[PDB]
């Protein structure tokens, strides 16, 4: 019935966390949305604040490493950064993978953090229209 999308960024901190938040809202009807990373950097407080601004609560999200069982059941694995794309483990044959590159918002001025958040919204909206 429900399909599964898996958002991956290096530390499961900013990009993948915002993508999970947007995904649960926009694709929530027929999609199970999860996020992971190559390493765990913790859920960025700025990502929680960025999502709170658009009335999406991601405060209960966790920073997790990639799980082989979630990978196995994924219909689409989406990598959100170059490092995550290149270091993503060998995927099961039936699982599709796409790289949706976004700039690293961590280290950028607060306005640019919000810009990346909204670029992610747009990519997820376009995905729903496929
Ligand atoms: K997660």
């Amino acid at each position: 019935d429900k399909k599964t999308i898996y958002f991956i960024c290096t530390g499961n901190s900013c990009r993948s966390q915002m993508a999970e938040g947007w995904g649960k809202e926009i694709l929530g009807e027929g999609w199970n949305v999860y996020s992971a990373g190559i390493e765990t950097h913790g859920v960025n407080p700025k990502a929680i604040e960025a999502m709170k601004e658009v009335d999406i609560d991601i405060s209960n999200h966790t920073s997790d490493l990639i799980d082989n069982d979630i990978l196995k059941q994924s219909d689409l694995v989406v990598t959100l950064c170059s490092d995550a794309d290149n270091n993503c483990p060998i995927l099961p044959p039936n699982v599709k993978k796409e790289h949706w590159g976004f700039d690293d918002p961590a280290g950028k001025e607060w306005s640019e953090f919000q810009r990346v958040r909204d670029e992610i919204k747009l990519a997820i909206e376009k995905f729903k229209l496929r």
